[PDB]
């Protein structure tokens, strides 16, 4: 409620961009002296976004334990996300190692492998059933098992095993399609049916180790949809959407990775999937099947 009245307030202002520069100024500013080691230059894919140390993930390797990942870990909502980089042909192997190792059962990837001309993320994942793909340092096996393509955004079922130990798992992966880099979503509709997917699989269960969310640089986009998420998620188990505080949610997150949400434009849209998705939240069920039809995913 008080979002929503706070919402208006900047759109008939026209102030969204003072809003949004306001939390780049009073963002934290921490360390991340591991991610400028010499060594770990081409472990990163932009010069200008590391992990701080103190939320980074470390790898269970003696060698070299660096990945560009942050843990985002949301005391008061209870919910944790690790947000990365998107891979690149040299970090592929240390990404499914860290997924092996948190325990995560969903990635989200919210980018296209190629966007504007340029390659933004390795081809991490194998395309066809037939042709697996061996990580040869990290000793994992990755598998496609099926995938279910909608008309904005695909899930596809892999299977990753420890070539160490033979235990096998499933990653479910969920691809968001149309998304543009520095862009937000087409609807609140069709990332709600997307956001609500990845929570309908079970991949956000505290049973589980983190969801691993990524785009090309792991804070725009990733941000966004972390956001969103977390914001239903504490206005869920206190039923009450006026005790949200959307923008000392992202202070908090930002606590955590640089440079999460980066537009006014994206902050803009989270307010507006926050306060659709409170409808849900607040019991009004079938607002699901609406963001389903508004979505055409079956088009
Ligand atoms: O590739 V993302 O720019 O949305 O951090
Ligand atoms: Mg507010």
């Amino acid at each position: 409620m008080e979002m929503e009245k706070e919402f208006e307030q900047i759109d008939k202002s026209g102030s969204w961009a003072a809003i949004y520069q306001d939390i780049r100024h009073e963002a934290s500013d921490f360390p991340c002296r591991v991610a400028k080691l010499p060594k770990n230059k081409n472990r990163n894919r932009y010069r200008d976004v590391s992990p701080f140390d103190h939320s980074r993930i470390k790898l269970h390797q003696e060698d070299n334990d660096y990945i560009n990942a942050s843990l985002i870990k949301m005391e008061e909502a209870q919910r944790s996300y690790i947000l990365t980089q998107g891979p690149l042909p040299n970090t592929c192997g240390h990404f499914w190692e860290m997924v092996w190792e948190q325990k995560s059962r969903g990635v989200v990837m919210l980018n296209r492998v190629m966007e504007k001309g340029s390659l933004k993320c390795a081809q991490y994942w194998p395309q066809k059933e037939e042709k697996e793909m061996i990580f040869e340092d990290t000793n994992l096996k990755l598998t496609l098992i099926s995938e279910d393509i909608k008309s904005y955004y695909t899930v596809r079922q892999l299977e990753l095993e420890n070539l160490t130990t033979q235990e096998t798992r499933e990653i479910l992966h969920f691809h968001y399609g149309n998304w543009p880099d520095q862009t937000a979503p087409e609807s609140p509709a069709s990332f709600l049916n997307f956001l609500f997917k990845v929570r309908e699989s079970g991949s956000l269960s505290p049973e589980h180790g983190p969801v691993v969310v990524h785009c090309s640089a792991g804070i725009g986009r990733s941000g966004t949809f972390c956001l969103a998420d977390t914001c239903l998620l504490l206005m869920d188990k206190r039923k009450d959407p006026s005790s949200v505080d959307i923008k000392k949610v992202l202070l908090e997150m930002r606590k955590f990775r640089m440079g999460l949400i980066q537009t006014a434009d994206q902050l803009r849209f989270s307010y507006l999937a926050v306060i659709e998705g409170a409808k849900f939240i607040m019991g009004d069920s079938s607002v699901q099947d609406q963001w389903k039809e508004l979505s055409h995913e079956d088009l």
